[PDB]
C-alpha cells in the first residue's frame, strides 16, 4: 500500500539563490527534505540576528537576500502558511 499522501516526504532542490543562502550556514548538498530547509533557514536568521531582539518571532529582511527570496520586508515565524508559500517559490520539488 502506498504511503499516505500526507506522510510522504517532501524532497526539494533549492534554486540557486536559496541554495547560496543555505550554504552560507553550512549546507553542503543540492537536495533536501523540507525539514532540512527549515532547519537551515532558522540557522541563517539566528546567525545574522535578523530577528527583533524583544519580539523574537519577528524577522526583518528588507536589506537581506532573504527578503528578495521571500518577497517581503519582514515576517513573523508564526505565519506558517505564508512562509511555506515563500519557501516554495525558491524550490523545485523532486519526484
Ligand atoms: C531540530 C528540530 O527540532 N527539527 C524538527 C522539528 C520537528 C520535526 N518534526 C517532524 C515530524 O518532521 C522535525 C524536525
Amino acid at each position: 500500500s502506498q504511503i499516505p499522501a500526507s506522510e510522504q516526504e517532501t524532497l526539494v532542490r533549492p534554486k540557486p539563490l536559496l541554495l547560496k543562502l543555505l550554504k552560507s550556514v553550512g549546507a553542503q548538498k543540492d537536495t533536501y527534505t523540507m525539514k532540512e530547509v527549515l532547519f537551515y533557514l532558522g540557522q541563517y536568521i539566528m546567525t545574522k540576528r535578523l530577528y527583533d531582539e524583544k519580539q523574537q518571532h519577528i524577522v526583518y529582511c528588507s536589506n537581506d537576500l532573504l527578503g528578495d527570496l521571500f518577497g517581503v520586508p519582514s515576517f513573523s515565524v508564526k505565519e506558517h502558511r505564508k512562509i511555506y508559500t515563500m519557501i516554495y517559490r525558491n524550490l523545485v520539488v523532486v519526484n
